[PDB]
């Protein structure tokens, strides 16, 4: 379908198109959907320690290579950094223990989840007594060259960066002494929130963009009855109806034919193997500029508890 599944990474390591999602995944359910990803041929899977899941993701991980349905070279395991481990001390530790849950001896992938920096301790979101989320101090380029480390003492094979405005990018390109760019930005992009100008920059300086939440995130928790909804959006429907496919496949393969890496979250059997199926069809140009054209500037995750930190991603047009 004009589709290669691997992209090359800046790095020199390949990275699969096509991941699967975890956040959100109960734990309980999380484990039959990664080894029902992986036996329908999924090759990377998306996570991070604070979705709470990464012991049950990796339950399955190490069964399928256990059985020898994958080696692990074949697969493309990527987690995240959370903000309460912005520290220099911390992120050794951050990673081990992601790597520990998961049962792997190195990531594929270990990505800053955030640009924001929180207070380090047991909860994630550490609230002073007035609600606002307590920022740590230790700045980005200091977290940056403890995720330089972790490369060099064969944690991690690739390091990146989420939810990155293009200001913030820059500042990691033009940090002194920087030694491994960063090898992907992950950020939300589908029809509603359509990136244009972030992933023209990250693409020119050969950073490889994934797209979360490309379906809008009907599971998100703060969902609203009122709010835009992908999936049913009878404009995609019908771009669907033409070339016989479902709306997520349609919506899954957007991202793809922009040579973006997306990652679909399902813990349904069915729909993980549907959001697979789409090597096998092209959207037309005409169609790429459709779908482009339904930019709304709506973010499934924005933040909203930290607008104040000095490090929020979301006050830059981009
Ligand atoms: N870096 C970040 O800050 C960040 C933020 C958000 C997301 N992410 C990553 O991106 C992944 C994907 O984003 P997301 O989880 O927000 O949402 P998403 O993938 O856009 O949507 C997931 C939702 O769509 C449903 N769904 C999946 N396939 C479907 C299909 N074929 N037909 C109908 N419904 C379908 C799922 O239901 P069922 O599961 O019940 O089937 C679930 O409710 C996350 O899981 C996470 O790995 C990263």
């Amino acid at each position: 379908s004009h589709m290669a599944s691997r992209i090359l990474l800046n790095n020199g390591a390949k990275m699969p198109i096509l991941g699967l999602g975890t956040w959100k995944s109960p734990p309980g359910q999380v484990t039959e959907a990664v080894k029902v990803a992986i036996d329908v041929g999924y090759r990377h899977i998306d996570c991070a320690h604070v979705y709470q899941n990464e012991n049950e993701v990796g339950v399955a991980i190490q069964e399928k290579l256990r059985e020898q349905v994958v080696k692990r070279e074949e697969l493309f395991i990527v987690s995240k950094l959370w903000c309460t481990y912005h520290e220099k001390g911390l992120v050794k530790g951050a990673c081990q223990k992601t790597l520990s849950d998961l049962k792997l001896d190195y990531l594929d992938l270990y990505l800053i989840h955030w640009p924001t920096g929180f207070k380090p301790g047991k909860e994630f979101f550490p609230l002073d007594e007035s609600g606002n989320v307590v920022p740590s101090d230790t700045n980005i380029l200091d977290t940056w060259a403890a995720m330089e480390e972790l490369v060099d003492e064969g944690l991690v094979k690739a390091i990146g960066i989420s939810n990155f405005n293009h200001l913030q990018v820059e500042m990691i390109l033009n940090k002194p002494g920087l030694k491994y760019k960063p090898a992907v930005n992950q950020i939300e992009c589908h029809p509603y929130l359509t990136q244009e100008k972030l992933i023209q920059y990250c693409q020119s300086k050969g950073i490889v963009v994934t797209a979360y939440s490309p379906l809008g995130s009907p599971d998100r928790p703060w969902a609203k009855p009122e709010d835009p909804s992908l999936l049913e959006d009878p404009r995609i429907k019908a771009i669907a109806a033409k070339h016989n496919k479902t709306t997520a496949q349609v919506l899954i393969r957007f991202p793809m034919q922009r040579n973006l890496v997306v990652i679909p979250k399902s813990v349904t059997p069915e729909r993980i193997a549907e959001n697979f199926k789409v090597f096998d069809f092209e959207l037309s140009s005409q169609d790429m500029t459709t779908l482009l054209s339904y930019n709304r500037n709506w973010r499934v995750c924005g933040l909203l508890s930290c607008t104040s930190h000095k490090d929020y991603p979301f006050h830059e047009e981009f």
